């Protein structure tokens, strides 16, 4: 029992050719056009390398999918094609065929990539507001286009601290939102899983990405990543319940008349709420501001419907200075 408080009819008002990724036909490119130049990472069921080009001869990114169903490949490509152009979203340049074995390869643009395991700890109070903001612009866009990312995490938020640039990547788990549809809950990463996924409220929506965002943010301001250090889907809910309090979860479970399975309810037991301020400590005092906490507090709400929307969040007084810089440039 749930609907999206915003952009719900986006796909209901658009041409079937928009969200029906199955009825797609890939206009592959020439493998010859691209050559691997240096591996650079991993992207969940996909190896990634820094490559070159067709005739431009410029840096790019080659993501050789890990042979999954033809189904998910159309999905990722389609969604990327719909989001091509939006603020801070990764732009797809090509979609060649399998040079080697079993899969095709997506060609993007060079993202000078930097590390959140070393970057984040150096970020200043203002650098955060700035990037979370830029990320928000990216989320409000895909959401405005009826698409949920479903895998927001530090890793899929590549920042170029030098160019002050940010890009949202890996839309391999992304999906089109349709009113009242029940999606699978085996999405995103555990530490950023919204409670909905953990109680099995399948008719979720864009608001899922906002919870994940909240998890990143928290790990940023409190300097404790991951913030919800769960050891498995069940312990993820407990690790959360131990912070937000079980009272909140009970109200949540009733509202959506969802019954928590045995073995899960016991493992969650009953815990009081923990004031955000109790996570403050030396290493994170220069970032934990009343405004930050308030913003964080409005992102991490059991009830997905209670969470802020990408658009609402960008107007929060917390980002007030970041905004006051674009209306001046
Ligand atoms: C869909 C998608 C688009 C991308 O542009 C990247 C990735 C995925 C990705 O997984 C990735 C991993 C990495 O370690 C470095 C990157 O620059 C990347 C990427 O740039």
């Amino acid at each position: 029992m749930s609907k999206a408080r915003v952009y719900a009819d986006v796909n209901v008002l658009r041409p079937k050719e928009y969200w029906d990724y199955e009825a797609l036909t890939v206009q592959w490119g020439e493998q010859d056009d691209y050559e691997v130049v240096r591996k650079v990472g991993r992207g969940k069921y996909s190896e990634v390398f820094e490559g070159i080009n067709v005739n431009n001869n410029e840096k790019c990114i080659i993501k050789i999918l890990k042979p999954v169903k033809k189904k998910k490949i159309k999905r990722e490509i389609k969604i990327l094609q719909n989001l091509c152009g939006g603020p801070n979203i990764v732009k797809l340049l090509d979609i060649v065929r399998d040079q080697h074995s079993k899969t095709p390869s997506l060609i993007f643009e060079y993202v000078n990539n930097t590390d959140f395991k070393v970057l984040y700890p150096t970020l200043t109070d203002y650098d955060i507001r700035y990037y979370i903001y830029e990320l928000l612009k990216a989320l409000d866009y895909c959401h405005s286009q009826g698409i949920m990312h479903r895998d927001v995490k530090p890793h899929n938020v590549m920042i170029d601290h030098e160019l002050r640039k940010l890009r949202l990547i890996d839309w391999g788990l992304a999906e089109f939102y349709h009113p009242g549809k029940e999606y699978n809950v085996r999405v995103a990463s555990r530490y950023f899983k919204g409670p909905e996924l953990l109680v099995d409220l399948q008719d979720y929506d864009y608001s899922l990405d906002m919870w994940s965002l909240g998890c990143m943010f928290a790990g940023m301001i409190f300097r404790k990543e991951p913030f919800f250090y769960g050891h498995d889907n069940h312990d993820q809910l407990v690790k959360i319940a131990k912070v937000l309090g079980t009272d909140g979860l009970n109200v949540y479970l009733n509202k959506y008349r969802i019954e928590l399975d045995p073995q899960l309810e016991a493992l969650v037991g009953r815990h009081s709420r923990k004031p955000w301020l109790k996570f403050m400590n030396a290493d994170n005092q220069h970032l934990v501001s009343p405004e930050a906490i308030d913003f964080l507090d409005k992102l991490l709400r059991y009830d997905h419907q209670e969470r802020l929307t990408a658009l609402e969040a960008m107007t929060h007084p917390y980002f007030q200075q970041v905004r006051a810089a674009e209306n001046s440039r």
